[PDB]
């Protein structure tokens, strides 16, 4: 059992992460990220459904181009402003970063759990040129790193929800300008 | 026209409409959800794999109380642990799925570009003064539609390979659990 202080320190950090992520672990957090990729596609879908409607109206108005001279431009100027693809990009970016940090956190978390236990085997063997404490230090500062990655994850996931709610409203607005 | 009338427009139009029929309505959203689900499965097998390694490492600690009389039973666990390279199939699966994710994502991005370009080329045709531009767009449309189909091909080969690798490691892991009993 964890005895060397350094082990109880590595131990308590592992338990922090376990309680933080809960009974369902990194797989749960991966699924949270999947769900976001789902949100992303649907809002990309809604965005391009709107471009399509603008283009189909333009074509329809091009029957009498000159007469509809201002109305084409409003839809020209609608499409250019509704060129918010750099916000869709930013959401993609945020999501990609998040799924990155949950793979770093999972890999690091395992590295730490595996390292504490090698640490305890090394001490049970009395093979003590600190090799025991070296594993138990690597363990703590793999936990720290897993917690770092869970930190950045939470930031980027939030930015995603946020950016997505902004563009979803800009799309629904553009959409309900056309439906009349 | 006031519709796809040009030969390159009609070809670009057919290609796009073949994708729509091939994958069905909401086909991209659904295809993205499938790999994401498969990724979920992968991380559950990865989590089992690590839970086994932990089961092992706890057995060693347990037997270590009596290192002399359990030396051979402990050396057998030092092996089953190293002798895994189930790690070697997990990252291989991870790689497969990441490719499939990137392929289906590119398929949808390209599809959206193809449609977008088709309707801009037809608009630019209807202007009658910009036929060189109305050509590049009907052409861009066609390529991005072909790119899309290529990405669908790649998706289904990488997904297929992922599923084959998924099945194997499940029984390997499931055996490694059983072995500890």
């Amino acid at each position: 059992f964890p005895s060397t202080e350094e082990e109880k320190q590595a131990d308590k950090a592992i338990k922090d992460i376990e309680n933080l992520i809960g009974e369902s672990g990194f797989p749960e957090l991966i699924e949270n990220v999947c769900s976001l990729k789902h949100e992303y596609t649907l809002i990309r879908s809604d965005f391009y459904d709107v471009i399509t409607k603008i283009q189909n109206k333009k074509i329809s108005l091009m029957k009498n181009s000159h007469n509809n001279r201002n109305k084409i431009r409003e839809l020209v100027q609608l499409q250019n402003n509704l060129k918010i693809g750099d916000e869709l990009d930013k959401i993609m970016g945020c999501i990609d970063t998040a799924e990155q940090e949950i793979r770093s956190a999972a890999f690091f978390f395992d590295e730490a759990k595996e390292s504490l236990k090698e640490g305890i085997i090394k001490r049970l063997e009395k093979s003590k040129n600190r090799a025991a404490s070296q594993l138990s230090k690597k363990a703590l500062n793999r936990a720290e790193d897993a917690l770092r990655c869970l930190e950045n994850y939470s930031s980027k996931k939030g930015e995603a929800i946020g950016r997505r709610s902004f563009i979803k409203e800009v799309v629904e607005q553009a959409k309900n300008a056309l439906s009349k």
